[PDB]
């Protein structure tokens, strides 16, 4: 599925991402932007044995399990497969357990190099939120 960039504002609005650890609604709108375009569906898969998974991206060493990563901590404890759900639960709930422990926002290197100065609040500007 691939949403719009107010219709992902709203439903991550929903499962209350705006000002988590701090960072603002809008931040959480870029990430996914440039982590996946805003489609469910995704998939980077690396020369290192991981993949990167669903709208925010979440790695296989760390985050889930899919059964073919080597050093796997499954620390969501989430199939990886839950990630690439057209619903954003499984993610919402895994981007919330990445930012507890060692958040940074900086933990998604697109959010680093592409929403990381600038004007978030830019993405939900015009949505009804």
């Amino acid at each position: 599925k691939v949403f719009g960039r107010c219709e992902l504002a709203a439903a991550m609005k929903r499962h209350g991402l705006d000002n988590y650890r701090g960072y603002s609604l809008g931040n959480w709108v870029c990430a996914a932007k440039f982590e996946s375009n805003f489609n469910t569906q995704a998939t980077n898969r690396n020369t290192d044995g991981s993949t990167d998974y669903g709208i925010l991206q979440i790695n296989s060493r760390w985050w889930c399990n899919d059964g073919r990563t080597p050093g796997s901590r499954n620390l969501c404890n989430i199939p990886c497969s839950a990630l690439l759900s057209s619903d954003i639960t499984a993610s919402v709930n895994c981007a919330k357990k990445i930012v507890s422990d060692g958040n940074g926002m900086n933990a998604w290197v697109a959010w680093r190099n592409r929403c990381k100065g600038t004007d978030v609040q830019a993405w939900i500007r015009g949505c009804r939120l």
